[PDB]
């Protein structure tokens, strides 16, 4: 299948014990795609002083259209030193490897895979 429903577990920047997927934007956007598959990813929800706690290269998820069984469409956009790679809509948060921390909330989305 071309997408796949997911529900992101949400979780608070300062419980997330895995602060990025690794050390370049093909390999963030790789170790993402395999940890969505695999229900090891969670969303953390961008605000003012969320990023500077996180490491780069980010992977955002982004609206790729305006939301079928109320999963909203998402793309994987990855972005190092003010780059992105990728375009796509706004950003519903920034992905980070799901280790066990407690969500506060569930994003449900379809993914472009």
């Amino acid at each position: 299948k071309t997408h796949v429903q997911l529900s992101l577990p949400v979780l608070q920047v300062r419980d997330v014990l895995v602060r990025g997927f690794g050390d370049s934007v093909e390999e963030v956007l790789s170790e993402a795609r395999q940890h969505l598959k695999d229900g090891t990813c969670g969303l953390v929800e961008v605000e003012k002083g969320v990023l500077p706690q996180l490491e780069q290269p980010y992977v955002f998820i982004k609206r790729s259209d305006a939301a079928p069984h109320g999963h909203v469409m998402v793309e994987l956009v990855a972005e190092l030193e003010g780059i992105q790679y990728g375009r796509s809509g706004e950003t519903l948060g920034v992905l980070v490897p799901h280790v066990g921390e407690i969500p506060v909330a569930y994003r449900k989305v379809l993914l472009r895979k």
